[PDB]
């Protein structure tokens, strides 16, 4: 029988994470400020989500539910909750372990079922298994009801113990926990919808069906866009211990929980069919990979506990769940697929990732170009790493079309593709050593020519050597085997060399960092960008090792097993999605990316002039000038602006109304520690 | 052949105007402030609407378009634009006629096609005529492109002439007009989508299809909810001339334009099939009834011209387009329907309006009850008018089920229904005379007992007389004919009496008004509520005359024509939707309806204490440490701590919940209602 419908997953992930990208880009551009974002959030959470829940709860046929799936996912979440909660209580400091042990387990267990899970489960299972869609709306509310009051109880215990009203007792603590759970619109409208599922005989009474549909159908896009908006400023830099804790919590949500879900289904589902049993446990895994709900960050801010870790982790979890979902769904379809269609399938994964990663790379190239940063170091070498990744993705798009044709011209496509791929590897090496040479004392100036020459020519020369030494096999569907064992050796050699160069050079960069224990802010900006390049080199090093280990496993075991095609698929993912990694690291400095009278502005200027002007000057101005960031901080502290977004837009109005200007008037209003004057 | 699918229209109008009601209620409760509302608006207009447009433009098969429909609707809009523009240029004052002649024609022509038009056209035509859905996405952008730059040119001329940079010329004026049109995301993304319709061979390339679907599918609900949010404070009281101008512009949009659309289709569509020609001109009318786009109000605020008239008119137009759409769609289906199914159809119209109007009346009753206003006058009599309307709607729900059964018990159902209906008529009379007796000098105190006694007993007595004088006919499907000519006479008598009592008493109330040429603000609130009751009596008087004229037309012409079943359908509409009218007039005083420390609040209090406290006191506080709540709201707005009265009340609510302030007796929470507060 045919599979779960896996070719529909990438379009659905583009829906999900591209609408989240739209929300992020809109908030980052201050098209929608955080105050404005709360309107979309209130629409979502108070109207669209409860209507979606109510409709799907009234329609739901409770006689047909596979309660074993609910029990298994629920017990998987309950056991992850037990693990994370008991661990946190044992490990965390007594000043905060109750807040942490409340919110960290909710983090580890509460999935983004509605906004992200449902479109993905729809796209995967709507045609093949339309009953699996019901279990989104079942598992998520029942999970809130069972598991969230335990975590809320621990947070209320933090409040009780910190406020020291020690005469109070279990009734108030447990009651406040349960009351938060009952008040939550998810739980609230699921009880209401279950009640009406029985009051009506599952028929939405026609009159309100269109109303409920209109609200619910809007939830999907609006919740994804609101998720993007809430992600805008959230990746704050954390303590090293908080980064380790984040990795543990994100691993709980995205790796431990789906594994436990799959195992629990294979324990509790004692139904007959092996194919439907496998599809159910595959769905259990997919369900486990969903990211953390933004609702957990709402809980954290409502308790004002662990807000930084939970918000940052919800954001990072959302980003990380996309590649893990794609990887995992394909991996689960593979052990139900034949080897030639499996080759074509990996080449469609490669083609998908390479097309949208190429568009990500074209954007990142426009960044490095129009910022003029491509003239500075390391950014010149980064531009070459991005051009290498772009030609990798282009070569993958060319290969997917050419692999069955132009039998000699496959050599040109292979030269393009694998010379550029070896170039991305070797540029990982050369960019890492550029970071070492930049962190070392600046008199050790980088030999730019030699390094760019090597970054392209050594890959070109290596592929020429491969053309000399290897034997053609265009009948191999994957580019990765076009010259067989010689290609695998040359690739392993390239990667082992690059991993050595990069590991050694990052260790030496680290040692020069240990030894360290407008133009000035632009140089400091270059150093901070170098630190982002350290992050890039670390992530790319992980990917390099993924590819090296795959090559080594094939070379060691030239009769490859199922784990080898897991590794070949993950190799494709890194090889072609490293462009997404770049795009996620260089999509940051909005002003460097983009930049290089109305009655509303009149009112802004009059509000300032007639009232706050002298007070502001008395607070900020020194020998008629002030930093833009300090006016932003003042507008926030004084409450004229709700956030840094409104603060920059109020500064933009005050500049466009001439209450202020930049000192040389060469720049518009910015948060970037530029300097401004009153007129 | 079967009709356009008219039973799907009421559920679609509930989608549309109930999600608009959700947005309105959410904004009125300050669940979403106006600043917060701009986020939903920017999502809609900058992402969801352009994605919807792009997808539907790429999919659109341009070989199959009935260009004659586009041309006809476009020429109908262009002629309405010409009429309204030339008229406004001739009639309006020279200080403003260029701004008015820009924006009033855009008002008269630009429909709310996407948010409200498309769900309705979907529900009506999706199964029967799925090609008619394309023409939403064609007519609306092409209408913007052709007609909006003319109006924008007139507004830019207002700017040029008021700023007096007289050395400038046509190039800048016309260029700014065209540039506003081109920048508009509708026009922008339709040009982009048409280009991609040809670049791709109409195939959305699978990868972005789900992305575009996710954004576009969300447009519907989010745009309706945003329309509700933008409607919250907008019905500002206008000059009498502005009210007349509003009626003319709303009539242009909702009555002149659909008639011209229908006529233009019947001129330009020279295709073969009569059934498909009739469905096309019916669609042209339906398309014309769509309300004014909120985009026109965005244009008005961006020019800062005619903002009050246009915003208020967009709001009122949205409200008025709902009953006119329902009425019109059913009326257009009637001349393609058989008489017994036409009777069942009007009973289903009556059942629809009566159910949701009954829920509106249950809400309005909860208003009058929990505000305790039902003890005060005129509100006691208004509670009786609402109970009469509730028992009317309940009787209609009972009649729709009973009319084929319980052949003797139909008498009990008829007694309930038509005694309560006669009671709503007679209560229009008695409420109007209560307004006269309240506007007259207060020593002329109302005889409450006699008036409530009459308001229920005279209808009960009249229906008893009908039971005596009439002949039963349960085989008549409509309640309105259950006792035939005697029922029509008794109804006409009831209405003629009520219209006389109400017209005379409203004229006498008007004469006492001409002669006029915390407890104090609560009494003034009672008088303002009486003025809202004047509005109710006026609207109900229109409905009374609708029913009286229908009864008279049948009694005069006892072989009724097609126009008589138009009038019987409109009678049903008023008889059972007067509850919506009440619900739209009594859903106003939120605090009277509903009412009778966090780090965020700490931060609010600290922002005030550490900075604005002394400045505020120096501005507002007097020896009445005290200040009105409305004045702190006005100050928070003028000082920019709050963006609007919504944020201002929520900041006052935080400052109260944080104890920076309290009410003078602490008996009340923070309000805009000229209550009085103190610092601590
Ligand atoms: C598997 O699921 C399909 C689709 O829901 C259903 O038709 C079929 O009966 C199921 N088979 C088994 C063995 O459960
Ligand atoms: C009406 O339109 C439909 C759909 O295009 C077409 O199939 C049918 O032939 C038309 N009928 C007439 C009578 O024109």
């Amino acid at each position: 029988p045919p599979s779960m419908s896996i070719t529909r997953l990438f379009p659905a992930l583009l829906e999900c994470f591209g609408i989240v990208l739209c929300g992020y880009i809109a908030g980052r551009a201050n098209v929608i400020t955080s105050t404005q974002a709360k309107g979309l959030g209130n629409f979502v959470s108070r109207f669209a989500l409860p209507a979606l829940l109510f409709k799907n709860m009234v329609v739901l046929n409770f006689s047909n539910v596979d309660w074993s799936f609910l029990y298994s996912i629920l017990i998987a979440k309950a056991s992850v909750f037990f693990i994370v909660c008991v661990l946190t209580l044992l490990v965390a400091s007594p000043d905060s372990r109750f807040s942490k042990a409340g919110l960290f387990p909710i983090f580890a267990t509460q999935s983004n079922d509605f906004a992200l899970g449902y479109p993905i489960v729809e796209a995967l299972y709507q045609t093949t298994y339309p009953e699996y869609l019901q279990y989104i709306y079942l598992v998520a509310p029942i999970s809130l009801m069972m598991l969230n009051p335990i975590g809320f109880i621990f947070c209320e215990i933090q409040k009780w113990k910190d406020t020291q009203n020690a005469s109070q007792n279990k009734i108030k603590i447990v009651g406040l926990g349960l009351l938060r759970v009952l008040q939550n619109p998810i739980v609230f409208m699921v009880f209401i919808g279950i009640a009406f599922n029985f009051i009506l005989d599952r028929k939405v009474p026609v009159y309100v069906e269109n109303f409920l549909d209109g609200l619910g159908n809007s939830f999907s896009g609006s919740a994804l866009f609101y998720l993007g908006l809430t992600m805008v400023g959230k990746i704050k830099r954390l303590k090293k211990s908080a980064f380790v804790v984040l990795i543990l919590l994100i691993t709980a949500k995205l790796l431990v929980l789906p594994l436990l879900c799959r195992e629990m289904v294979e324990l509790l589902d004692k139904g007959d069919s092996v194919v439907n049993h496998t599809s159910l446990s595959n769905y259990a895994f997919l369900y486990g990979v969903f990211p953390v709900a933004p609702g957990v960050a709402i809980f954290a801010t409502q308790f004002n506990m662990e807000v930084e870790i939970i918000t940052s982790g919800m954001v990072i979890s959302t980003f990380v769940s996309a590649p893990i979902m794609y990887v995992s769904a394909w991996l689960l379809t593979f052990p139900t697929m034949d080897p030639k269609p499996l080759a074509y399938a990996i080449q469609n994964v490669s083609f998908d990732i390479s097309i949208v990663s190429l568009i990500s790379l074209i954007w990142s190239l426009a960044i490095l170009l129009l910022s003029k940063k491509y003239k500075q170091l390391p950014h010149m070498l980064t531009t070459n790493l991005l051009i290498a990744q772009s030609i990798v993705c282009a070569g993958m798009m060319i290969w997917n079309f050419v692999k069955e044709k132009n039998f000699v011209g496959q050599i040109l496509v292979f030269v393009l593709l694998y010379s550029s791929l070896y170039s991305t590897y070797l540029w990982t090496g050369l960019l890492a050593i550029s970071l070492f040479l930049l962190k070392k004392r600046e008199r050790v100036q980088i030999p730019v020519g030699i390094i760019i020459i090597s970054g392209w020519g050594i890959p070109a020369l290596l592929v020429g050597v491969l053309l000399i030494t290897g034997k053609h096999n265009g009948d191999s569907i994957d580019s990765a085997f076009f010259y067989g064992k010689e290609q695998m050796i040359t690739t392993a050699v390239t990667l082992f060399c690059s991993i050595l160069i990069a590991g050694i050079s990052l260790m030496c960069m680290n040692q020069t960092a240990q030894a360290g224990s407008e133009e000035e802010q632009y140089l400091q900006s270059g150093d901070q960008q170098l630190t982002r390049h350290v992050l890039l080199c670390l992530l790319l090093i992980i990917g390099l090792f993924a590819n090296l280990s795959s090559c080594l496993w094939w070379l060691f075991n030239q009769e490859p097993g199922r784990l080898y095609v897991e590794l070949q698929f993950f190799c494709a993912v890194f090889n072609f999605g490293q462009g997404f990694i770049s795009f996620g690291i260089f999509g940051l400095d909005k002003h460097l990316i983009i930049l290089p009278v109305s009655e509303e502005i009149k009112m802004t200027c009059q509000q300032f002039i007639h009232y706050h002007r002298d007070l502001c000057i008395r607070n900020i101005v020194k020998e008629g000038t002030f930093c833009g960031c300090d006016l932003v901080s003042w507008l926030i502290e004084v409450g004229l602006a709700s956030d840094r977004g409104e603060a920059v837009i109020y500064g933009d109005r005050l500049v466009q109304g001439g209450v202020i200007q930049h000192i040389t008037n060469e720049y518009e209003f910015r948060d970037e520690y530029l300097f401004y004057r009153f007129l």
